[PDB]
């Protein structure tokens, strides 16, 4: 119906932490995607990716990270590294032979695709894909919604929190399984379709904007506050989150960076505006960028 | 007269990698640092000394419970050379000393350095356990001994080295668990005992058998929020074993025969004699530090 696209990708990586430390350098650990078949309005939990990752930076999970994911250390020693995992997955996709551009993936946020994704593809040497470069941001439609039909007091901490708060779904299972995560998408999204709600693509990466044109002013704390980070891994990363509105959205967008124009291909192969007043200070390196290779 | 048999004391520390509420870790170095002590002369030599950094390769980001508890900041290992790099340079930096083989020691806080510490680095960087290392001066055990004599005192302080310095009532040098630091009060604390009646010696050897090793260790499933019961299966683990000898039952020409098998060094020590194959079992509660480096 509203949905431009036939099959949507509900899509979940986990992550190494260290929640007290915002310098670090994530590595996927887990790759969950579950299948939601659009014109008849079905979760196909039969189509579905699930494989643990094994790290190589940080190859010992931290208390507080097996604690937040519930991944246990056994399940990452027995697994393979991304690049072989990424293979799988890329593998997988042939054999659902769905139609470039008539497929989108579904997350929680944008940091799934924009930070998590594109950071550990640089620690991969692996090229940004355009079906990356192109994704629903759930939670940006769940804020139309809101607008849309009436807000309420939420009291959920997590973007799938409120969002099951406010359709009154119940949890299912828990908490940051990526799987799990998935399912909770899936359900939330279904709902959102059968309430009115168009979902379409509403974030797209792109190689430039001209807010990175200014130099980010720089608080010294940054490594304590989630949302000071993010600000550097804006500027760290090449590849920025630009929004397009719904009435806006055209499939023949795919494989088309929003800024430049040109196919994805060529754009993205190099940082169109590295912050060199970030690396300077020899005092006070960044150290996902030092250790990704950005500097 | 001198009832230190040695000519030189080398006073080690290793600072790791750790993640404090979990002891099932691949503890790497990532700082090493050594201040040597002259034994006929009473003197501490601050400017005999090594001090380096070490970047680990399986675990490259400090947790912030390790930055805290160490001082370590993140840049300082980042621009480090690996172990097998600095291990080098403290070999070639040895044979700078000018020593004779045998005649001289290394002197720890605890069995750690060296048993656990040491030990585990080296099957990650594949190096051969060196004879100065398989023999040793745990101070913290000599330093048991010597309260009995002049009698115990009631002791508030925390760690090991704390406890000394209240004991013989040092004021505390630099800031604990900097590597360095940590030796130089180590080697003040050694001075103080053997000018107040320690017999300093080798007390800890590494050995490749013990007879407590045959028997099957005692679960326990909560153990890698326990440091005493993670050493119960480091122990298992690891192919030496640390093994006690009085101090009047060391010998000099001990170096380098391992006590159990009295064969070299060089043929001791390359295959462990007792793998824990019990505990290697049970692939729903693997040892993640006994995986990675290759153990099982
Ligand atoms: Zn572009
Ligand atoms: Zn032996």
């Amino acid at each position: 119906q509203h949905c431009p696209f036939d099959t949507l990708l509900i899509l979940d990586f986990e992550t190494t932490s260290d929640a007290a430390n915002q310098d670090y350098p994530c590595e996927v650990i887990q790759f969950a995607i579950v299948a939601y078949d659009v014109p008849n309005d079905k979760i196909r939990e039969d189509i579905s990716f699930n494989k643990y990752v094994k790290p190589v930076l940080n190859r010992t999970l931290t208390k507080n990270c097996v604690d937040f994911t519930g991944i246990p250390q056994r399940s990452i020693d027995t697994a393979d590294t991304f690049d072989v995992v990424y293979e799988q997955f890329q593998q997988w996709l042939i054999t659902l032979g769905l139609e470039e551009g008539k497929f989108a993936f579904v997350c929680d946020s944008r940091q799934d695709l924009w930070r998590i994704a594109q950071y550990q593809m640089k620690l991969s040497n692996i090229q940004m894909p355009a079906f990356f470069r192109q994704y629903i941001n759930l939670y940006k439609i769940f804020t139309n919604e809101m607008d849309r039909m009436g807000p309420k007091e939420l009291s959920a901490t997590t973007n799938i929190g409120k969002m099951n708060e406010y359709y009154d779904l119940p949890t299912i299972g828990r908490a940051h399984d990526a799987m799990d995560d998935c399912l909770n998408i899936a359900t939330i999204l279904q709902r959102m379709i059968n309430m009115g709600a168009k979902v379409t693509v509403n974030e797209l990466l792109t190689c430039c904007a001209s807010w990175r044109r200014q130099p980010l002013v720089y608080n010294k704390e940054w490594r304590s506050s989630f949302m000071d980070a993010g600000k550097i891994f804006e500027r760290v990363l090449p590849l920025v989150v630009t929004t397009i509105r719904a009435g806006d959205f055209r499939l023949e967008m795919y494989g088309v960076c929003r800024y430049c124009r040109k196919g994805m291909d060529v754009c993205g192969t190099s940082h169109q505006q590295t912050p060199h007043d970030l690396y300077k200070n020899e005092e006070d390196p960044i150290h996902f960028a030092k250790i990704a290779g950005y500097y």
